[PDB]
């Protein structure tokens, strides 16, 4: 097939609602599960043809999954895919919404930038105690609300295959490596300049496209709607720039 010089997975199936979705991980280093249980929600709904409609719970695979890493205090992609497969995720919105079998414990908050929320601040909450139990309005027996993939995969580092990927199958999670300047971004197409190095986040890659020939992929940050360009950012596409084409992964439900 060939490849379209933009893309957008919200344009490609705008039914799926989750697709243009922007969370919150709140005060919670929490990024592995939201780029995860986000791409799960959108590759649900498309591959499901909708009968798959869900946004699935980033308290559950956060809180649960033991192989997973350090919870609140950092994680890793491929087992978090694993645990789709193995275990299953159940349903859970954001705090706010209070919504699913298991809604997000923890307060939308503004991550190093101007908004009506609180400041995030400097301190990370404790990771959530793994429950497996629906709040009480939710009727629905956990073990029922489980949803599951059947396979999970890394994309390889080539940015023909990463596209084709996402066309095809949907969103994917990915990890690059943060430098100091990525904190003071509010827009255009992110790349390294200045700063030492931080830590790694991990998002969810939609789509890619050209601003006066410059390519970049587009990204949903899970850092709510008034981060960057109203919740999402673009970084540049093709030079695996702070490796974000390095850590690619994503998995199916069929
Ligand atoms: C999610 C990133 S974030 O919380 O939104 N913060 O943005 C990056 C940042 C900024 C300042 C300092 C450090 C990082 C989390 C943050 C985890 C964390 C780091 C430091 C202090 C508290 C919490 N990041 C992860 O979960 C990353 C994901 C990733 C994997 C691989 C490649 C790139 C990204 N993974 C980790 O941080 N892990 C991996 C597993 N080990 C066992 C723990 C650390």
């Amino acid at each position: 097939v060939e490849i379209p010089s933009s893309f957008d997975s919200r344009k490609k199936w705008p039914r799926c609602k989750s697709i243009a979705t922007i969370r919150d991980q709140s005060r919670c280093g929490s990024c592995w599960a939201f780029g995860a249980v986000e791409a799960m929600s959108d590759r649900s709904c498309i591959q499901s043809g909708g009968k798959q409609n869900v946004e699935l719970s980033a308290v559950d695979l956060l809180s649960c999954c033991e192989s997973c890493g350090l919870g609140c205090e950092g994680g890793i992609l491929g087992p978090a895919w694993d645990y789709w497969v193995k275990e299953g995720i159940v349903t859970g919105s954001s705090k706010e919404n209070h919504a699913g079998c298991e809604p997000y414990p923890f307060p939308k908050c503004e991550h190093h930038t101007k908004g009506k929320y609180p400041p995030c601040g400097s301190k990370i909450y404790k990771t959530p105690r793994c429950k497996q139990t629906c709040q009480k309005k939710y009727k629905t027996p956990y073990t029922q609300d489980k949803h599951r993939g059947k396979s999970s995969y890394n994309v390889k580092n080539d940015e023909k295959a990463i596209q084709k990927e996402i066309m095809k199958y949907g969103p994917v999670e990915a990890g690059f490596t943060v430098y100091e300047d990525f904190l003071n971004y509010k827009s255009g197409i992110y790349k390294h300049i200045t700063g030492e190095t931080l830590g790694g986040h991990a998002i969810r890659i939609i789509g890619w496209g050209v601003e006066n020939k410059a390519p970049y992929w587009l990204i949903a940050n899970s850092w709510n709607e008034d981060w960057g360009e109203n919740g999402y950012f673009r970084i540049v596409r093709g030079r695996d720039e702070c490796s974000i084409e390095s850590e690619v992964t994503a998995g199916r439900i069929n």
